[PDB]
């Protein structure tokens, strides 16, 4: 029942087409697809081999270049899975394989079907106490309302997200009651709005690189606090901050290639607690 407890993870392999065809915020560097695949394979190895989660590995689909980013297509809370309606219409065929995987794991499925609702899972921060939902270019108010209707036990509030970002482009949970947050004025502005709307006072872990505020926190039996964070080679000044979590088992995980198409650590798995 502890926050961040997980027993299962759903992931999805990336297709060769991701290199040229995945959506991306800005034209930048060439994606090395082979290197992205190696980094994705190590990421899966941490969740499954190192941490012992039961990993469901969905196969790549060359016609769905963003299909590695499974977090955008489902939000899981306890035994209920919301299958989302991704803001980019061409990603909506990703939900099919996800719905099948979650149904086989015996989760109760709720599908976002409203033709006026969109929501990317990357815009959803679940603190263990409530949800914050980014209103972005991919997630709209109607999507937020359907999420609130799906998880009626939890408060849900919204926060404006800028540009070609998701809410978790600059934050994520780093522990119980602990929000990792970027240093930018934008990231700080959104955190202030979240904190004002909440009944609770959260502790913060502030990192100097917004993108490095996306980490994966897990509570693993016989291990305790676990945190996957970006490496010192990628973001040395943010890695230094994570180093001061002395009761966390810290695991540096590279994601530099998928970051080129805006995908971060949380985006690459859906985590489930089957107690
Ligand atoms: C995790 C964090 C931020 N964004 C995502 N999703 C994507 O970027 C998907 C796609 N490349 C896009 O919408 O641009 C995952």
């Amino acid at each position: 029942a502890a926050f961040g407890r997980a027993t299962h993870a759903v992931v999805r392999a990336l297709p060769e087409s991701l290199g040229q065809h995945a959506l991306r915020s800005a034209k930048g560097e060439e994606v090395d697809v082979a290197r992205a695949e190696r980094q994705h394979q190590l990421y899966v190895g941490v969740l499954g081999s190192k941490l012992g989660l039961q990993v469901v590995e969905l196969p790549a689909d060359e016609s769905l270049p963003d299909c590695v980013f499974v977090e955008d297509v489902a939000v899981v809370c306890e035994e209920t899975a919301l299958i989302t309606r991704p803001g980019a219409p061409s990603r909506r065929k990703e939900v099919d394989m996800m719905k099948e995987a979650l149904e086989k794991l015996q989760l109760n499925i709720v599908e976002m079907k409203d033709e006026n609702a969109t929501l990317d899972g990357g815009d959803v921060l679940f603190t263990g106490r409530e949800f914050f939902v980014g209103l972005s270019k991919r997630t709209n108010q109607r999507g937020a309302e359907i999420l609130a209707d799906t998880f009626k036990d939890y408060a849900v509030s919204t926060v404006p997200v800028a540009d070609g970002l998701h809410l978790k482009s600059f934050c994520s949970m780093a522990g119980p009651n602990l929000i990792a947050i970027g240093s930018s004025e934008s990231a700080q502005k959104a955190l202030k709005i979240m904190q004002q709307m909440s009944d609770h006072r959260y502790d913060k872990l502030t990192v100097p690189d917004d993108i490095a505020a996306n980490c994966i926190y897990l509570n693993i039996p016989n291990k305790g606090h676990v945190l996957l964070h970006r490496t010192p080679e990628e973001y040395p000044e943010s890695a230094k901050v994570y180093e001061k979590l002395k009761d966390h088992m810290l695991i540096p995980v590279s994601m530099s290639e998928l970051e080129k198409v805006d995908g971060l650590l949380t985006c690459c798995s859906v985590l489930i607690n089957k107690k």
